[PDB]
């Protein structure tokens, strides 16, 4: 559990990402599909993508990455309190996209990579290690509902 410390670290530099959604998602996304191309597979939608140069040109990416943070973010200021948020994501992510958990700790690490890279001053050890237990709590969560379900 999340203490209310923790949780405004999360927040504080959330509310950083916020100013700019569309270029966050953008680079967590690419970092993901470089750092583990199996991800880039699970993507009907990206699969065509090879080089880096590609992924950062395709608005259709870029509108995906701004559908992933927005929904990360209505979870993380739930602090926790964010079953019905999960639920619906759990339940796609599980069934119909097929994405093993262990691809949630790739998304997560790629999340935190690029905090990092733009929000140095906001995201210095507390806060990465406040954001981390947020991140693992979500993929505990998830990972619930995936054994529910049979995944
Ligand atoms: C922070 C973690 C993630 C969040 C918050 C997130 C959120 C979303 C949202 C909101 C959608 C659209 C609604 C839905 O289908 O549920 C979606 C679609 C999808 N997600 Fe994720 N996702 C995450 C991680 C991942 C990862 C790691 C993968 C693959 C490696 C993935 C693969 C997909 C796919 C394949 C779709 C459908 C895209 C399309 O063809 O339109 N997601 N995700």
């Amino acid at each position: 559990v999340l203490s209310e410390g923790e949780w405004q670290l999360v927040l504080h530099v959330w509310a950083k990402v916020e100013a700019d959604v569309a270029g966050h998602g953008q680079d967590i996304l690419i970092r993901l599909f470089k750092s583990h191309p199996e991800t880039l597979e699970k993507f009907d939608r990206f699969k065509h993508l090879k080089t880096e140069a590609e992924m950062k040109a395709s608005e259709d990416l870029k509108k995906h990455g701004v559908t992933v943070l927005t929904a990360l973010g209505a979870i993380l200021k739930k602090k926790g309190h964010h079953e019905a948020e999960l639920k619906p994501l759990a339940q796609s992510h599980a069934t119909k996209h097929k994405i093993p958990i262990k691809y949630l700790e790739f998304i997560s690490e790629a999340i935190i990579h690029v905090l990092h890279s733009r929000h140095p001053g906001n995201f210095g050890a507390d806060a990465q290690g406040a954001m981390n237990k947020a991140l693992e709590l979500f993929r505990k969560d998830i990972a619930a509902k995936y054994k529910e379900l049979g995944y």
